[PDB]
């Protein structure tokens, strides 16, 4: 009967029956023609369910119908009655369930994948809704720039991110470790023999995942633009390039974030002649991306006009080349439509974004588990290439990566707290729940200085312990909401214990300190409810040991690695602290 959660969430989808189920084995039909990753995808998706396919037609199994448009295939068109992909963009599909039969039409095959992922979705114990489906994403190029600071990914991290980058039609990822040399100490060096096997692996991932694998250089560090010594410089940028090129890459990005040469004449003669060199001669790269040296709008601009080198990269870059920046800062609450009309006008193109969120390099104490929040939904206006900068921890970034495929998609209808509840239960399971109560108080990242941005952190208990505040000071009956606070912080405990207990290790790893901070301030919160009951009861002694309590728990807290609630569990403690009810 029912649409199981999806994402991103489709463009358009009807419900036109109550549904079917899957048989045991299945006609499949379109395999000669349709793209070959997209029906990998399907195939691995069948066998991980034992859905067999028939040798033959038609035990009167369910029939599955696979192509992209303009593929022969006379039995796609019968099946989808009237809808198709053919009016759609690149990387768009058609998806019609419809009584025993499933259609799949991608624009393209990268639309065919997509497809497929939707089918995936879709299918709960063989059950499957009956819908009529158009889909295609708001943004060009949607994914992650792998930009962070501190412990690297592994290779196994990466090889996994490929895959859920995929799964949630992400088609996009900046490699650009700290930890690669090839890409900045040696940014000259074609990868030498025992690094290639790692690499072929990632653009061999990438390219069954439709994921633009694309190869950020950094030569800033010590490259030269005046005379011989830049054209010698030039010349192995391009020699580094073709390396690249000859083991598959087709996307590529040239940085100038880190360089001591603030020459915006430089850099962009640098990606001009890159471009054309390059670029053009070879015909299948992808537009050149960089990130210039000013890349936030407080470095960009001064008075609302260009300051001087983003005046000069600006009139010098070529119209093609991808142009990245951060938003109004390099951490920041929000990218409001204003800031992408004024630097998009400045540059005369279409943005690229590079997020700083949910990376947590600047403050790692903290899990930034929220959803893409402060992005305005109109931001496709001015921008057509979105990427986040995530965590070191791989795997819980996947939570607001999860949102960021909905943001980037179909954005008109991005919902950050929809997309966040979905994100969670979509990833969690039987967790959901309670990896829900935990990441609640995990979203607001602030490091006291430059850097802040997310939701602010469980906003509705933060609401109701104000209510609690101005209701104990203002002489009315609190008893209610001193109640319900009991409740919440006795759950926030509880999640956390059984998330401590039952989480498997690959997010335990990541964030099993945090879990015992939660729970910590959980602890104090309930303590310091105990102070305002004792203080409601005049019982001296009462009192004074839930005080003991409180400001242990918070002296935990603020001597621990972990940091979380700031605002709120944590701010709770201090304030009950200081609130002294014989005062009102
Ligand atoms: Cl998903």
């Amino acid at each position: 009967v029912l649409v199981p959660n999806l994402n991103p969430t489709p463009e358009n989808l009807e419900v036109v029956g109550d549904g079917f189920k899957i048989t045991s084995s299945i006609n499949l039909v379109g395999e000669e023609e349709a793209d070959e990753n997209a029906v990998n995808a399907l195939r691995e998706f069948l066998t991980a369910n034992n859905i067999e396919i028939n040798s033959e037609n038609d035990p009167n199994s369910t029939t599955l119908i696979i192509g992209e448009v303009d593929d022969d295939i006379p039995e796609l068109d019968e099946a989808l009655n009237g809808t198709t992909a053919e009016n759609l963009k690149e990387e768009g599909y058609a998806l019609v369930s419809n009584d025993g039969k499933i259609a799949i039409e991608g624009k393209d095959g990268d639309g065919t994948f997509y497809g497929v992922q939707t089918f995936k979705q879709l299918v709960k114990e063989s059950n499957i809704p009956e819908v009529n489906i158009t889909d295609y994403p708001t943004v060009s190029a949607r994914g992650i720039v792998e930009g962070f600071y501190g412990t690297p990914w592994t290779h196994q991290d990466r090889l996994d991110q490929i895959k859920f980058y995929g799964e949630n039609k992400l088609n996009t990822y900046i490699y650009a470790p700290k930890d690669d040399p090839y890409h900045r100490e040696k940014w000259r060096e074609p990868y030498p023999e025992s690094e290639m096997q790692r690499m072929q692996e990632l653009i061999n991932a990438s390219a069954e995942n439709k994921v633009d694998f694309v190869f950020g250089i950094s030569p800033g560090i010590d490259i030269r633009f005046d005379g011989d010594a830049g054209e010698e410089d030039f010349n192995h940028l391009i020699t580094k390039a073709e390396s690249l090129y000859d083991m598959g890459v087709r996307s590529f990005a040239i940085y100038w974030d880190d360089i001591q040469d603030k020459s915006a004449a430089k850099h962009a003669q640098v990606l001009n002649r890159f471009n054309e060199e390059f670029v053009k001669a070879k015909g299948d790269v992808k537009p050149l991306i960089t990130v210039p040296t000013e890349y936030d709008t407080g470095a960009m601009v001064s008075n609302g006009q260009p300051r001087a080198y983003t005046r000069i990269f600006a009139e010098t870059v070529d119209p093609s080349i991808e142009v990245m920046w951060t938003g109004p800062g390099v951490v920041t609450n929000e990218i409001p439509l204003s800031d992408a009309q004024l630097i998009s006008g400045i540059y005369n193109r279409n943005m690229a974004v590079w997020w700083n969120y949910p990376v947590t390099d600047y403050f790692k104490g903290k899990l930034a588990l929220g959803p893409m929040h402060g992005l305005d939904k109109g931001l496709n206006q001015y921008v057509d290439f979105f990427t986040v900068n995530p965590m070191e921890h791989a795997e819980l970034s996947k939570i607001s990566i999860h949102t960021a495929a909905d943001y980037s998609w179909n954005m008109d209808n991005y919902d950050y707290d929809k997309a966040w509840n979905r994100a969670i239960d979509m990833l969690y399971g039987d967790l959901a729940e309670d990896m829900k109560v935990f990441a609640n108080h995990s979203t607001r990242m602030d490091n006291k200085t430059w850097a802040k941005s997310g939701r602010e952190d469980a906003p509705e208990l933060r609401a109701k312990m104000d209510e609690l505040w101005n209701k104990l000071s203002s002489k009315e009956d609190a008893s209610a909401l001193i109640e319900e606070l009991y409740g919440e912080f006795a759950r926030m405990e509880e999640a956390c214990n059984n998330l401590k207990a039952n989480l498997p290790e690959v997010a335990l790893e990541e964030c099993s300190r945090q879990l015992d901070e939660l729970i910590t301030l959980a602890q104090g919160d309930k303590a310091s409810l105990d102070m305002i009951v004792a203080q409601l009861n005049e019982d001296t002694e009462a009192y004074e040991s839930a005080k003991e309590i409180a400001q242990n728990k918070l002296n935990t807290a603020l001597s621990s690695f972990a940091v979380i609630s700031e605002k709120v569990a944590q701010s709770f403690i201090q304030e009950a602290l200081s609130f002294d009810l014989t005062l009102i």
